[PDB]
């Protein structure tokens, strides 16, 4: 399963922290192939074999998916300590974060063409029938060219959650697309939380009592009409990823049509 040689991974420095320790910015160098930049998630500090399983579980799912818009597994390392898992770097981090940094200074044409990569990973993922369920800004990765790309393969979000999904477990395509709603929502508002200060239950309260979180300051009235139609309490009625990416690629090619807002 993509195990390599700890020979060919070299440590550079500490970038951030994750459920099961650090992660890393590193270099790949195996034979024949030239050498590539990675990040690395290490597992070490005397863990349970449960914890293990669990953190190379992250691997196992990632290793099943090949698209532009999701995170690519470079490989792993299990024969050895400590334990790594090794994916393509992204240079500009989550996308939340990253956003909340740049406030106002991307271009509605930019913001779209993000939000289309996230579209199309997760079209991708649900052709495969794979449900994420933790879709969020937060769970998006940012490269140097500034494609996005759906991360998280490896305590329910409440904000991001479907009203089906909280009230009666039933996670589904149709639930991720709801979920996808909200991210637009992040992007739009340079990464804003979802509903600021009202408390879990708030949330689920306002939701079903008809509440809908508003457009961002200067957002077109067409993605906050595309989000509304994520929000569909019905969740048959939501549209379905590949609607989604077509949507947004007509926003794209008429770009006077983002003009209109409130």
């Amino acid at each position: 399963a993509k195990e390599i040689d700890v020979s060919y991974v070299k440590i550079e420095e500490v970038i951030g922290a994750g459920e099961f320790g650090e992660v890393c910015r590193g270099r790949l160098k195996a034979p024949g192939k030239k050498e590539s930049c990675v990040a690395i998630k290490t597992l070490k500090g005397g863990y349970t074999e449960r914890q293990r399983r669990e953190f190379l579980s992250e691997a196992s799912i990632m290793g099943q998916f090949e698209h532009p818009n999701i995170i690519r597994l470079e490989g792993v390392v299990t024969n050895s300590m400590p334990v790594m898992i090794l994916t393509e770097f992204m240079e500009n981090g989550a996308l939340d974060s990253f956003l909340r940094l740049n406030d106002g200074q991307f271009t509605v044409i930019q913001l779209v063409g993000m939000l289309r990569g996230i579209a199309s990973g997760m079209r991708y993922l649900a052709e495969m029938s794979y449900v994420h369920r933790d879709l969020a800004a937060r769970n998006i990765l940012v490269n140097s060219n500034l494609v996005c790309k759906v991360s998280d393969f490896g305590k329910i979000p409440i904000r991001w959650t479907a009203p089906e999904a909280i009230a009666f477990r039933k996670f589904t395509s149709a639930s991720d697309v709801w979920s996808y709603g909200i991210v637009m929502w992040e992007v739009m508002s340079f990464g804003e939380r979802p509903y600021w200060d009202m408390s879990n239950q708030d949330v689920i309260n306002a939701i079903e009592q008809d509440y809908r979180l508003p457009p961002p300051p200067d957002c077109p009235t067409s993605l906050h009409q595309l989000m509304l139609d994520c929000w569909q309490k019905d969740r048959n009625a939501r549209p379905r990823f590949p609607q989604i990416v077509s949507a947004l690629d007509k926003m794209i090619r008429n770009p006077a049509s983002l003009k209109i807002v409130a």
